[PDB]
């Protein structure tokens, strides 16, 4: 019934694939801009603070125990229910039904895209552009839409949607996908089409004018939600560039300082910091190799952890996730003379020992 096989008669490009590019697709439960558990293409699961509650809602909707992770096809099924609801709303709207009824399937997808972005009232404000669309005055409709605040807010997305109205084709999405495929091919592993290998990661860094050991490279990995440091998949690359709204190295270069600025929010730095452990640790290995931990600590805690030099000296004379995570809490709370350290605070033994190690130096 919700089987995607029921849609095999349609085109392979569709509204799901359109919004995957324009809004983005997440296959793991995350919190939206508010606090709320969400998955797929913007599918709200619950307003409950409980992740188990979100997981329960998700399992009911998918029909299996997902533990908070779904496939792209499952995301499409969720999305199709959302689209059907949106379309019913459009058909209830006296300002939108006539133009929707008049449009071909591709242009309907562009209208639905608008409704997902700005809602019915937003789209219904475009009275003259909607009338031009209903009259099939495509070029005038496109000109008028480009004059709007919408165009200023999300120019890349808005241009693609307007092109879809102007042409009744998927050209804007085809062109973007090809542009990214051609860029990806500059970095892909000659021995594995779906990976960027050691030469490719080096080339990517070179093209960005970045040292592979710089914190900037780790920040990009974070934004690309890369799973692991010694692999870089096609899916990660494509999904990352798409999310960042970059179709070239020039554009990605321009985003990097904006990524760095994001880390000024303590919440975002904590996410980055915890990410780093997961990214750094060899898959399978139970904890993070001490030397690797030191290397990454020196990158991410320089200028945040007042005792980083002593921390190096201490460790030079395997790190579990809990210990890694808690060092940032320690760094943040500890006074410059360590006088506020609470040895009954259930810090890792490593940190208890460090505080003992470090007090000749503070004396
Ligand atoms: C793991 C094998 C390896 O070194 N591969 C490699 C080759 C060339 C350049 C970098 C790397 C691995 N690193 C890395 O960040 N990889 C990465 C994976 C996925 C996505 C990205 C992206 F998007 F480009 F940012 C990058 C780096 C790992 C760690 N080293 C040093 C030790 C860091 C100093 C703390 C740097 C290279």
């Amino acid at each position: 019934s919700q089987d995607l096989e029921n849609l095999y008669f349609q085109g392979s490009m569709n509204i799901f694939e359109m919004l995957r590019i324009d809004e983005g697709l997440r296959l793991k439960i995350y919190k939206d801009t508010e606090g709320y558990y969400t998955i797929g293409i913007g599918h709200l699961l619950t307003k409950s603070p409980s992740l188990n509650a979100a997981k329960s809602e998700l399992d009911k909707a998918i029909g299996r125990n997902t533990n908070g992770v779904i496939t792209k096809d499952e995301a499409e099924k969720l999305f199709n229910q959302d689209v059907d609801a949106a379309v019913r709303g459009i058909l209830r709207n006296a300002k939108l039904k006539p133009v929707y009824d008049s449009l071909d399937a591709v242009r309907r997808a562009a209208l639905i895209n608008m409704v997902f972005q700005m809602g019915e009232t937003g789209v219904a404000g475009f009275t003259n552009s909607l009338r031009m669309l209903q009259q099939k005055r495509w070029a005038e409709a496109a000109v008028n839409l480009a004059k709007s605040r919408w165009y200023n807010q999300t120019p890349n997305r808005t241009k693609r949607v307007i092109t879809t109205f102007a042409t009744g084709t998927w050209d804007a999405y085809k062109n973007l996908r090809k542009k990214l495929e051609q860029l990806y091919n500059r970095y892909k592993d000659p021995q594995d089409e779906n990976k960027i290998g050691i030469d490719g990661i080096q080339q990517f860094c070179d093209d960005l004018a970045l040292d592979p050991a710089s914190i900037s490279v780790l920040i990009i990995a974070w934004k690309f939600r890369a799973a692991t440091q010694c692999e870089f998949s096609k899916q990660e690359f494509m999904d990352g560039m798409t999310e960042l709204g970059c179709d070239s190295i020039e554009k990605l270069k321009a985003q990097i300082p904006k990524m760095e600025q994001e880390l000024k929010e303590p919440g975002r730095f904590k996410d980055f910091y915890q990410f780093t452990f997961n990214f750094a640790k060899n898959p399978g290995q139970k904890g993070l190799d001490l030397e690797m931990a030191i290397a990454y600590w020196n990158l991410v805690l320089n200028g945040r952890f007042k005792f980083l030099d002593l921390w190096n000296k201490f460790l030079l004379e395997s790190i579990p996730k809990d210990t890694w995570n808690l060092l940032l809490d320690f760094s943040t709370m500890i006074a410059d003379d360590m006088s506020n350290y609470d040895e009954e605070g259930a810090w890792p033994v490593l940190i208890d020992d460090f505080v003992e190690f470090a007090r000749p130096q503070i004396a």
